[PDB]
């Protein structure tokens, strides 16, 4: 009689086809090999379901009322002290979350709705921590504190900077310690196109376009250092971005 219904997550849950006394439906789903189970005053398939691990850990998933997002919680086995926390949410997007003994979170990974993914280890009580990004063909390491994550390349005497701004919003800096102004990079940063433009000698040699798409393209400029040539390259490696800071 159970209804089958399609959860984020790669999930499914079975909701009972008619409600009880109390107006209410039962609610059945399967994660790995655990069993969960619950009531909820909705009849689509949303509300909680709770378990216990082999290991008597407690486990919750919470589905929205609109089936648009799913967190699945492990506890301690008195089920006060988070564990772990997955969200999917409506974007399919997810956020995966360890804590420490006290439940304060140690490691958050971000995994965006193209696979691109955030990883933030070694989290303080400060929000500090280790940060990596993950893109298509190559990783991108750095820092994080409360203010911004900030990610590094280094090629020669340039740095590098992708700042991730603690709202989300990306800037990037070029810094040369190059002291000839013959041949040291500097840049600057559009924030309306997400393009940083390098300059050497006073023209424009390439604009780096930090795509909403989480790729990066290269693109040169003519020898005249002001028209853009030819058109933009996709970054596949970690190679071709130190490429673009000789």
């Amino acid at each position: 009689n159970s209804v089958s219904v399609d959860l984020p997550g790669s999930m499914k849950v079975l909701v009972s086809k008619s409600s009880n006394a109390d107006g209410k439906y039962d609610l059945i789903a399967t994660v790995d090999a655990l069993e969960l189970s619950g009531t909820s005053d909705k009849n689509n398939g949303s509300g909680v379901l709770e378990g216990v691990k082999a290991d008597a850990s407690k486990v919750k998933l919470t589905i929205s009322d609109d089936l648009g997002q799913t967190t699945l919680e492990v506890f301690k086995s008195d089920g006060s002290t988070l564990v772990s926390k997955k969200v999917t949410s409506k974007d399919k997007s997810s956020t995966e979350e360890k804590f420490n003994e006290k439940g304060e979170v140690s490691e958050k990974i971000i995994t965006r709705a193209d696979g691109t993914r955030l990883e933030y280890t070694g989290i303080k009580s400060d929000g500090s921590g280790k940060a990596k990004e993950v893109l298509k063909g190559y990783v991108l390491e750095g820092t994080l504190t409360a203010e911004k994550t900030t990610l590094v390349v280094k090629e020669g005497t340039v740095t590098l900077s992708k700042n991730i701004s603690k709202s989300g919003a990306v800037s990037v800096e070029l810094n040369d310690t190059d002291s000839s102004a013959a041949t040291k990079k500097t840049a600057a940063w559009n924030s309306g196109t997400s393009t940083l433009t390098i300059t050497v000698n006073s023209k424009k040699t390439k604009d780096l376009v930090f795509t909403s798409s989480n790729t990066i393209t290269v693109q040169q400029y003519d020898s005249n250092g002001t028209s853009l040539e030819g058109s933009a390259v996709e970054i596949t490696k970690l190679d071709e971005i130190k490429n673009a800071l000789k």
